[PDB]
């Protein structure tokens, strides 16, 4: 001990931890400039969007050009896994966009590094999508009483991935929640939950509290594009856990 690259990594890790503590949710504007409107003027220099038809200036963590996981999101996914911190990824779109790609992404990039559990429910304001659903809110985590598999084998999509590290004496696994929100109907419940009543609000509130958040927003030629942009501004305030 120790090499420069080892000394440098110690360095970045510490930078990164300091950075996270006082940080917020990561926002990824997935752009379809091909189908996007002149009502929305984009900027890559500031990583920003304007809504000429609303006067707003939406700032994002990063803006993407036009398979997402291999190309753009892999950095965030690998980041969280290496730091062994529970995290999530919301796919908010107006129409249905990913999941099959996400599985393939995992199946071929972390297979030799982790054993990966999957549970996958549909949750309405509830069907087990893997049946050949119970749900308990625990301090540690949301646990679904859904049927569980290994990868090797008005609602929202909720998939839980548990990552069990191969070369490790760390019993506790890493939780990754992938959430699909395609019905615009669900946008006001997402807004509400950030700041009892609703199984959806109860679950989302729990996710925002005890896991690290990131959202990818689809910018289609959709009717509810402005409502997605506006939503991203509410969620921008989602602070990371501690």
């Amino acid at each position: 001990h120790m090499t420069l690259g080892e000394e440098l990594s110690r360095r970045r890790r510490l930078l990164n931890s300091i950075t996270e503590l006082k940080g917020c949710a990561r926002l990824f504007a997935n752009i379809i400039e091909d189908e996007i409107s002149e009502k929305l003027i984009v900027n890559y220099s500031d990583e920003s969007i304007e809504d000429m038809k609303n006067h707003k200036t939406y700032k994002f963590t990063k803006l993407i050009q036009n398979d997402l996981f291999k190309e753009d999101l892999h950095v965030y996914i690998d980041f969280c896994l290496k730091r062994r911190e529970n995290f999530n990824l919301f796919s908010v779109g107006s129409s249905n966009i990913t999941f099959e790609k996400l599985l393939a992404f995992f199946k071929n990039n972390y297979f030799d590094k982790f054993v990966i559990t999957l549970q996958y429910v549909m949750l309405s304001d509830s069907q087990d999508l893997l049946s050949n659903i119970k749900l308990k809110i625990e301090e540690s985590t949301i646990s679904l009483g859904s049927t569980l598999i290994t990868l090797d084998e008005n609602g929202i999509g909720l998939s839980k991935f548990q990552f069990f590290c191969l070369q490790d004496i760390e019993p506790i696994p890493i939780d990754f929640y992938f959430i699909e929100i395609y019905q615009p109907s669900i946008y006001p419940i997402l807004k509400r939950s950030t700041g009892l009543n609703s199984p959806l609000e109860i679950v989302l509130k729990k996710i925002f509290h005890d896991t690290k958040s990131a959202f990818v927003f689809q910018i289609d030629h959709s009717a509810e594009v402005y409502d997605i942009l506006k939503l991203s501004s509410h969620l921008s305030f989602i602070r990371n856990p501690k």
